[PDB]
Order: structure tokens, then sequence, then C-alpha cells
């Protein structure tokens, strides 16, 4: 009631929330055909995301469809790597060493490791997504990351923080963003409510500065702060 498992012929895309949102119907449970209108929809519906947001994702999204100028996407369209999925994902293995749209419980556990705390804060999150660079960096023979993954990197670590918590402490529980990556449902009953006050294109952006500004390197390794 309000949530089912995908079924055999049902897509599913490397992303959390977005499988979570079909999990729920919030996009198509098949996770196929979806528009701009069907995306500002969902993420308005569910999340309270401002559509200039949604557009601007459903931009990006819609690059990732084989058939070129496209006006939609499949959830499974999202998975080809180095377009906007890459490698150091917090959830997800790296293609090279295996299917890079899954929930991978070896490398959630090393996420997980970093959330040293009830509440995750930025300085947490941004220690988490700078361990999956390294360590991706040092075993992935194949290890890339594109201005746009690099980008996306550091917007993915703000989202989890900004759309599931409190954007203004910049703070979330961590038994919510577990449950979340853990069963792509929602997780109304430890407490998650839909915010009153949308989440903007400026929102993202603030938050991500905030990451950048919680990264303490001597000497920067690589792309650690690409945007
Ligand atoms: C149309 C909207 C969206 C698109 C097209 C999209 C697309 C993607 C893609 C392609 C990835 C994979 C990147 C990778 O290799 O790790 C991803 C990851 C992610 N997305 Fe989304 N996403 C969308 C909306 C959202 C929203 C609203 C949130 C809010 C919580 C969210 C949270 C995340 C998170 C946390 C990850 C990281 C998963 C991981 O690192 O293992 N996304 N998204
Ligand atoms: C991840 O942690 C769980 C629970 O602590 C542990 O039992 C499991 O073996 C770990 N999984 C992997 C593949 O490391
Ligand atoms: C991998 O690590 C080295 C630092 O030894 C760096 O030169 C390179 O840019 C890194 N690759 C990426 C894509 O960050
Ligand atoms: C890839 C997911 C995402 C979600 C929100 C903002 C930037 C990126
Ligand atoms: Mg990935």
């Amino acid at each position: 009631s309000g949530w089912q498992a995908p079924g055999p012929n049902d897509v599913r895309a490397p992303c959390p929330m977005l499988n979570t949102l079909a999990n729920h119907g919030f996009l198509p449970h098949d996770g196929k055909g979806i528009t701009v209108n069907k995306t500002i929809d969902a993420l308005g519906s569910a999340l309270n995301i401002d559509a200039n947001l949604s557009t601007l994702l459903f931009g990006f999204a819609a690059t990732t469809n084989p058939q070129p100028n496209a006006t939609f996407f499949d959830l499974d369209h999202l998975s080809r790597h180095n377009i906007l999925e890459h490698d150091a994902s917090l959830s997800r293995q790296d293609s090279y060493f295996g299917p890079a749209d899954v929930f991978n419980e070896a490398v959630f556990n090393q996420t997980k490791s970093f959330w040293t705390g009830d509440i995750i804060d930025v300085q947490m999150a941004a220690n988490a997504r700078i361990v999956r660079l390294l360590t991706s960096n040092l075993t992935n023979p194949e290890y890339s990351l594109s201005d746009l993954g690099s980008a996306f990197s550091i917007g993915e670590s703000a989202a989890y923080i900004g759309i599931l918590g409190d954007k203004k402490s910049a703070t979330v529980p961590k038994s919510w963003v577990e449950y979340l990556f853990e069963n792509e449902r929602l997780p109304y009953e430890l407490g998650f409510k839909r915010p009153n006050d949308p989440f903007t294109t400026d929102d993202l952006g603030d938050l991500s500065t905030q990451i950048i500004n919680a990264q303490h390197f001597p000497q920067s390794p690589g792309k650690v702060e690409k945007r």
C-alpha cells in the first residue's frame, strides 16, 4: 500500500531517489517514458523540489537516451557509464568491477563507516565522498571522473543532506539515509516528512559550497572539487 518492489520488466537507475519515487509510483512504476512534465510533478509532489531545478535535472537525464534530441528517458538510460553515471559512487561499485546500477553492500559499508554519529552533518558527508574518490583511484585501473561527474558527485552528497534532512542546519538523521539507500523506500515511519519550503538550484549550490569548504587536503589528489 503506497510502495511496490520492481517486477520482472521494470527498469531502475543508479539513483537511489528516482528508484524510490518509481517504487512509490511518484514516477511510472516501470521506470519508462519519463517526460519533463512527469519529472517536475514527481519531484514536486514527493520532495518539494522547485520546477527550475526539476527542469535542469531533466535536461541532463534526457542526454542519456540513445535517441538524439530526446524528450523522454527511461531509468536504465541513466546507467550508461560516463554520461551521468560515474565512478566513486557511495552505494554502487565502479562499472569496471561490475554493474554500476544496483545497491552494493561492500561499498555502502565503507560510506556508513564515515557517518560517525546519529546525525549526518556536512563534515561527515564530505568525508565519505572523499574516501570513495581515493579508494576508487587506488583500486580501479580505469578510474575516471569528468568535470560533470565531479559536479554531480558533490551535488549528490548535498542532495541527501538537503532534500531528505534540514537544509538550514545542513543535517539529516543517519537512519533516514541508510533506509532510503537499503530499501529504496521513503523513511516516513522514521519521521521523514515532505518539507514545507521548496528546494531550489540556489539551495543545491550553497550546500555544494559547504561540501567543498569541509574538504581539508594538504594537497588535492586528482578531481576532488571541480563543478
Ligand atoms: C531527474 C532527477 C535526477 C536524476 C536525473 C538523477 C540522476 C542520478 C544519477 C545518474 C546518479 C548516479 C551517479 C553515480 O554514478 O553515482 C545519481 C545518484 C544519486 N542521486 Fe540522483 N538523480 C536525480 C534526482 C535526485 C534527487 C532528487 C536526489 C535526492 C536525494 C538524488 C540523490 C542521488 C544520490 C544521493 C545519488 C548517489 C548514489 C550513490 O552515490 O551511490 N537524485 N542520480
Ligand atoms: C557489511 O556489513 C554487514 C553488517 O555489518 C556485514 O555483515 C557484511 O558482511 C558487510 N558486507 C560486506 C560485503 O562487507
Ligand atoms: C588519480 O590519482 C592521481 C594522483 O596520483 C591524479 O593524478 C589523477 O587525476 C586521479 N584521477 C582522477 C580522475 O581524479
Ligand atoms: C545525480 C543526482 C543529483 C541530485 C540532485 C542534485 C544533483 C545531482
Ligand atoms: Mg556510479
